């Protein structure tokens, strides 16, 4: 029931990181979380600043048309592994469906994400994404 | 005199075990339950230790007048080590491993995040995520 | 709190500068001695500040063409501080810029070893190592 | 004066190196040292075990056509920087003489060494390397 | 602290040779200066005529010369009393189309003192890459 | 007999000690701290003996029988020697070397100059910079 509860907050940041809504995301994440990602060319990078870079591109207008954002993320086979009582792991395979050029493509990471439960709530302290080929 | 630093040396442990190709200790240091992403799993989550002793009692030719030692090294660059409650300890780095191939120096580099679990006075090695980095 | 904290927060004051293009504050922080290492240099150590000012004077096309204020942001991945002495701090690093190309973000690694001395009761940069990594 | 000791240190180094003799390296080394260069493949690395790799390695057996290896290090432009009392930064352009192939080869890379006095002598803390192509 | 004023004549010649100021350059070198460069494609060049025809080459009217030379790691060398050689790597920062690139060239410059001031006698440059 | 004459013979005498591969009548004509560009030294300025003396000590034992005697001359084409001072002198010249490759002669350029101190009587060579054309 616990493990539901941390799998229930992780696809909310998920989701969170896929409406862009920055202010969500980062309430969800200690100010000290780690990362290895591919934006991070092979290292490892702590805080918020280097995704908040990410959530701050500037696009700004665009030609209002008929085309808005659709963009889903799946959490395929999730693991969720209670470490104690307040640690939990959550190892999974996100799947992002996301539009270019017109044309659905899926994604493919291997993500494990930690969760700390802080002050009654789980809060994201660190993030191991790596893509597949 | 931290626990840290015990995590840290026993993660240094591990690697050392995994180079020497000591099945035995890499077993002892294991959960039976551990989870793991990593090349060698093609972009799948795998559980349990078989997968992993697969690769320790491949079948080798008997050693000739060669090289007769094997010339293996693991760093772990710029260590990271997060305490999770009372029972967890994260820790991330760089694994580098400085290894031979036709007679050549090759530094191979990981980005390794490995989880344990304090259980019965000790620390468990419970999931392990590995990336390649180009 | 701490002296290499102190030099390790004015690193990345520098760094800061450098992406806004503030030669004034890079100069300001920088000694008219500082020696360097870099890939402009095309492999020779340069001295003084005239080289880098080059490259903040540089002329632009016409502003604002419909075109964004620039997003860049520079980290310093896993930072070390050496203190050598009462006056001396070397702050080696991966520096990670976000950048914009085109219509999307690119991140650019080196390897930076920076060189501070603490004189007239402030740290000022003196030495500069850079190095590409891809 | 003191950068002639420190520069005659550091030549001594670099002796040390091309001659495998890892002792005299690692007796001119701080254990603690920090280091940059193409082996480290991206990253900083701490200690000697590190650069203790190259010194072990699985030797050859001996063919009587080259017995005695012949490799010079030659220390282009120096430059010595003293920062404070106990501090010394020598920047220089190594230049690398080695035999390939029976004919010889000259190879360039940056150096950054620093240096702290401790005592009366200088021991190696903190080395930066980028090969020069 | 000769060698610092060689090492500034030679830095005010590098700065003359950037502005295309041939006046300073001329009034700065011997008439009889021999020179080794590029330009001389393999052959030894005496005078200055042939420099000259590099600063009155026909150009156009119609941004703005964003030129720089660097003496990277400079070496001063007083043979004599009257002569001093400075080799160094010149290092010219130059504008092609919107890129900033840095040329390198080897480059050795012979000043003799007559009495008041130094002045260029022989120079020798090599490109490296 | 002139001073500038004396200079262009010792010049001539060093080229046929390099040619000779005698690298101690070479260091003998040759200051401890001279200073050199030339290829070898991959664009960089070089000081000091032992740089060249490594090419006079590399390693090879014996005559082959398919090959005979090193059939190697230099040449000062168009030499210039200008005399800066009483104790100074500048030998520039093309640099022409007639040698043997495989069973042809060839003909190697290059653009030298080489500078001359008056020591104690004698001229020794201080500085050299060396250039190929083709």
């Amino acid at each position: 029931s616990a493990a539901a509860e941390v799998l229930a907050r992780n696809q909310e940041l998920l989701t969170a990181i896929a409406a862009g809504n920055y202010e969500k995301y980062a309430t969800m994440c200690d100010p000290s979380m780690t990362c290895f990602e591919p934006e991070a060319v092979g290292h490892l990078v702590e805080g918020l600043d280097f995704h908040k870079y990410y959530f701050t591109m500037p696009s700004a207008p665009p030609a209002p048309d008929a085309p808005k954002p659709h963009v889903l993320n799946t959490m395929a086979s999730p693991h969720v592994r209670m470490v104690g009582d307040s640690c939990a792991v959550v190892s999974y395979i996100r799947l992002t469906q996301k539009m270019v050029n017109g044309a659905p493509v899926t994604v493919q990471a291997e993500e494990t994400r930690v969760w700390e439960k802080k002050d009654g709530g789980w809060i994201h302290v660190h993030m191991h994404r790596s893509l597949v080929k």
